[PDB]
Formats: structure tokens, sequence, C-alpha cells
């Protein structure tokens, strides 16, 4: 009798689908999800109460690509002994990798994307935008044409979750700079990705409380038909695509435009799965996953949730691509996306960056100082 987490984010009602293949073919054995927080900091957050506790009611835990070096060195998860990663594209194989231990199984891979309305730049003579200036230059020609008050330019997160770790990040990796076996902190990017994230909001590209924005709000408002760009996740494809959508054949994905004279760099995401060190049920947790990390059921979560494959054959695979296009173009995106810091302490470098990107868009706390404030926390923990 399994019990799966799984974020109300990740399309559990399309995992349903999958465990019910399983339960079909495998007698005796039941699945049933329990759903998490929407932002992953919230999943963290819970699990940490729930493994420090040694509860064994979880068997197999969804959880970050951030997340293996703490589960690894907490001892929360049972090591799949023996195991080969080489099956799965080699930044999910070394992420989930800890010390020579195999950690966890990759779910499904993620990178951040510019989703677009190729209607609305159509409509314009505008191309993809390639620079943040240029996404500005075409946001104010868009919406100043359209005079649609509702009509965002850019949606982008701001809230103080995970994602806001991503967003601070993008534009400090597209000028060429590192965070990390030391910190280096470079002051002039990190400076400049907040300035730069401020400047939307100043500048009226992004509206005046972007600071409450999550990677679902985001979502919700592009599918509306309230956002001209929005960065987001592969997941958003298949909701923009689906029954309940404002923008259904008019969604357009480029890679995130660069800083001036910078690289088109994005954030590596992704889930995998782990068996709980408490689970009073190994065997079987590791079948399902062994099951739910197979190549058949990477494709079906491609095709059924926008869920980018941790396999590299499956994103040029006939039925993926006919479904999704531009799955296509994305194995270079995500085989050259820039990783978080891998660390155990990753909880407190996530609440230093992402109450520092908040407080800047909230006004808080200046662009500069809000740097000044990261490096010092940053510090202590690296
Ligand atoms: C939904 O997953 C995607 O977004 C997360 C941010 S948040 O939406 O949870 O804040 C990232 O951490 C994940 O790596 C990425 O796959």
């Amino acid at each position: 009798e399994l019990k799966i987490f799984v974020s109300s984010q990740h399309q559990p009602d399309i995992w349903r689908k999958a465990l019910d293949q399983y339960e079909a073919k495998t007698p005796g054995v039941k699945v049933v999800i329990e759903t998490g927080g929407n932002t992953s900091e919230m999943q963290a957050q819970y699990l940490n109460t729930v493994m420090s506790a040694k509860d064994s009611s979880l068997d197999v835990l969804m959880l970050d690509v951030i997340r293996p070096a703490q589960f690894a060195t907490a001892g929360w998860t049972s090591d799949f002994s023996g195991k080969d990663l080489s099956a799965y594209l080699p930044t999910y194989a070394e992420a989930n990798t800890v010390n020579g231990k195999i950690v966890a199984l990759p779910a499904f891979a993620d990178s951040m994307f510019l989703y677009y309305r190729k209607d609305l730049l159509d409509k314009y003579g505008i191309k993809p935008p390639t620079t943040w200036d240029e996404l500005k230059e075409a946001s104010k020609k868009v919406m100043e044409g359209e005079k649609n008050p509702e009509l965002q330019g850019l949606s982008f997160q701001g809230k103080a979750i995970e994602g806001a770790v991503c967003t601070f990040l993008l534009p400090y990796w597209s000028e060429g700079k590192s965070l990390v076996g030391k910190l280096n902190f470079d002051n002039k990017a990190a400076v400049d990705s907040l300035k730069l994230w401020k400047s939307f909001v100043d500048d009226g590209i992004s509206k005046k409380n972007i600071s409450e924005v999550a990677t679902d709000d985001t979502r919700k408002e592009f599918q509306a038909g309230k956002v001209l760009f929005a960065v987001n996740w592969s997941y958003a494809w298949t909701h923009f695509q689906g029954k309940e959508s404002q923008v259904n054949d008019k969604v357009g994905v480029a890679r995130l435009p660069a800083v001036k004279g910078g690289e088109q760099t994005t954030c590596l995401g992704g889930w995998e799965f782990g068996v709980s060190a408490y689970s009073k049920q190994q065997d079987e947790a590791k079948k399902l996953v062994e099951y739910l990390s197979s190549q058949d059921v990477s494709k079906f979560m491609a095709i059924n949730a926008a869920l980018l494959p941790t396999y590299a054959a499956l994103y040029k695979d006939a039925d993926v691509t006919k479904t999704i296009p531009w799955f296509a173009d994305a194995l270079p995106v995500v085989e050259t996306a820039k990783a978080r810091p891998v660390t155990p302490r990753y909880n407190e470098v996530s609440e230093t960056i992402r109450t520092t990107v908040n407080g800047v868009l909230a006004g808080v706390m200046t662009p500069e100082d809000g740097a000044k404030q990261m490096e010092s926390r940053l510090r202590r923990v690296l």
C-alpha cells in the first residue's frame, strides 16, 4: 500500500494515470498520491519536518534537483545500490549522485524558457527577443499598440519561493559569472540581476506587485491572455494548449534573452524519485520508482504533461515532437542549463536569495543593499 509525495503543481492527475498502468500489471500493490505545496521550498519545509521525525507514512518522494545533497547527508533516502544512471542525461546522473551513492532516480527534466504570444509579436512584426533590452522594446511597442490595460509585458517569479532563486541567477549566469568548491560572489553581476528585475517594474513592463507572483501565477495569467512574455518551465505548455486556455495555438517558446553582451543561459530544474529511509515497503517502493523512472513513463509524461524527458532519445521521439514540436530543440538547452549550488544547506542558500529578490522587488531594500546582504548571508553558508 504505497504513498507517493507529488506537488499539486506536477500534474498528479497525469501521474495517477501512470500509477493506474502500474497497478493494472502489479497485483496486490496500490499507490495513493499525497499532494504537497505548489512551490519547491514549501514542499521542502514540509518534508524536513516528517523526515526529521522519522515518519514512516511516505514511501516515495518526488524531490527537486536541488535536494539530493541534503537528503543524502541527512540519511533520509534509501540508495539505489549498484544502480547505473548512464541511461539518463549526464546532468541528472550528476545531480542524483552524492559521494558515489545513487540517491534517487530522475523523474523529469526541466529548464526555464521564454514563452511569448506569437500572435502579438507577429501582429507587430517583432522577432523573439535575444536580449532583455530587445524584450523591453518589444513590450513597450505591443503594450502601446494593444491599449489593453490587463496586458503585462513580462511575468517572472518575484515571490519569496524557490523560483525566485532561479530569477536571481538568470542574468548573473548570462553575464558569464558563477556562484561557486568556494563562493565566488560577483557584486557587479548580482546588482545587475536585482537592478534588471526591478527595471521591469519601474518601466511598467511588469506589473507593480510582481513580488507576489509565483510560478503558477505566471502560468495562470499568461494562459488567460494577460501576458506578452513569460519566464516559466516546460509544464506550462500543456496548460496553454488545454481546454481552459485563452492562448491555444498562440504560444511560442524561445531561449531566455541574454543581458547586454551575454549568453542565452538558463536555470536547470527537474525532479527525481527518492525512497524514504523510513519506508516499511523499501522493496515495493524501489520497484515503483524503477517503473516511474523508465523510458516509457518518461515518454508518457512528456506527451501528457509537457514534462521534459530524462532520456536524450525522447526529445526527438516522433510521438513526443508531434505533440510538442519545441521539445525537438530543447535537449541542448537542458544539457547546458546552469545548476543552482549543490549543498546540504541548500534550504539556507534558497532562503537568502529568494528573500533578497522579493525584498528588492517589494521596495524594502535597493538592489545594491540586497546584493550586499546576500553575499554576507551566502558567505556564512558556503
Ligand atoms: C516546478 O518545477 C520547476 O520550478 C521549480 C521552482 S518553484 O516553482 O517550485 O518555485 C524549480 O525549483 C524546479 O527545479 C523546476 O523544475
